């Protein structure tokens, strides 16, 4: 691990504070603007959709990425949530009601055992099974996110290879002639997350970032700040 | 099937001739500028990488999308070919030596049976096992390409679901907040191919196009012409 304090300019020039963590897979080396905050644990918020979807698929709660989850008919504030979804669109739109339904069907016992087998964060599901990742006791740091993501990339998590490929499919966010990004956003009204990886021809760069997000105004800064670091480091054009 | 002769403006305004075929999955309806050429069979050229990779994976010739195929040490004219590749980069760079090696390991007997089970084109492997898709007798039309692609999308081809997901992963070409394109290019010095599909939130549009390509000058017109039709039809922004 290597601290590059010069990356802080990417946060400060947007009047922002936070951390970006990168991991070069081929070289087994990591880089961050702030080593301390890189190991500070936070609520995972919607980034928990990754472990949640893996367990749901492995347990048969979800059949595949095109199976339809019917909207329960309760209208919620996020307009995109009030409709039928599959795994692809549930991830893209961070559709909490779908993931709460996943968690209820999984149950507390299977959830806790599976998170332990994943070595995910602090492994604490207290106390609502359908809302612990939002307002309970589970916490994960940026470096622990990368640790979890590396296992998923290599199909080394303690679930079926098929479950892992399907979740990696659903993580697809961006792709062009130079790179592929699979990732997941999160927001809990206090902090904002962006965790994933960048696939290249001959390497992969894992990333985890979070930042203070007092208001929804600048949620877009999560992706923008990350891409500016990737550009600076010549990872993407 | 419905012929929209107005799409020909997309070819003629580039001094080009060819066909674009689209298929609306949700509505089960197809559209093309030229119904005749839509059913005209051509050499598949590098688009054969899709069936070839499926059979190789199902037979164990390829383990997964990150397994390394060592370059044989013969330098060929395409600079990108003279190096180690995996399934991802073999598809992106259309690396013929890798696919010829696949075909040799598969063999004529298994190749012919598998193409028949796929109902792929005319199902004629004459006569070089490692070069028939380039200069042999196999031929496929644009509508037959879509027929093959629909089965792959639904995991309905006569191979493992795992093999089909891995090939669909390797077909990834482009992705943003509005759509995902999985596809494969082809070029045989006479005609140029672009076959695949566009994934949306709630639908999929399959496509197959080919055009006369006398010189390498305008290979980029394959993607450009296709995207202009998609834009005209309000499939992508
Ligand atoms: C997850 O972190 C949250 C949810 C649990 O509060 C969802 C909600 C949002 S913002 C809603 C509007 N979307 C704007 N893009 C996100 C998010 O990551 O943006 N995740
Ligand atoms: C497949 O159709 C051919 C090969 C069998 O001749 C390959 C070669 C090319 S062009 C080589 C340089 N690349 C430019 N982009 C393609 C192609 O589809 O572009 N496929
Ligand atoms: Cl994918
Ligand atoms: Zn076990
Ligand atoms: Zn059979």
């Amino acid at each position: 691990w290597q601290e590059n304090k010069s990356w802080n300019a990417h946060f400060t020039e947007h009047k922002s504070q936070g951390v970006v963590v990168l991991w070069n897979e081929n070289k087994q080396q990591g880089f961050t603007n702030n080593l301390k905050r890189a190991n500070q644990a936070f609520l995972p918020a919607s980034t928990f959709a990754i472990p949640n979807s893996l367990i749901a698929l492995d347990l048969g709660v979800v059949k595949d990425e095109h199976q339809v989850f019917k909207w329960d008919g309760q209208t919620r504030d996020i307009a995109t949530w009030n409709r039928d979804h599959n795994l692809i669109t549930a991830m893209k739109y961070s559709v909490v009601p779908v993931y709460q339904e996943f968690a209820r069907q999984i149950g507390e016992a299977r959830m806790s055992k599976m998170l332990h087998a994943f070595d995910y964060g602090n492994e604490d599901i207290s106390g609502n099974v359908d809302s612990f990742w939002l307002d309970g006791g589970i916490r994960i740091s940026a470096t622990e996110q990368i640790s979890f993501l590396r296992k998923l990339y290599h199909n080394k998590l303690h679930v079926s290879e098929r479950s892992q490929r399907i979740v990696k499919q659903a993580m697809l966010t961006e792709a062009n002639g130079d790179y592929i990004i699979r990732a997941k956003t999160g927001y809990d009204t206090k902090i904002g997350w962006w965790v994933g990886w960048v696939e290249l021809d001959d390497n992969v760069w894992f990333f985890a970032m979070n930042m203070d997000m007092p208001t929804s105004d600048g949620l877009g800064l999560r992706q923008a700040i990350t891409k500016e670091v990737l550009k600076q480091e010549k990872i993407i054009p």
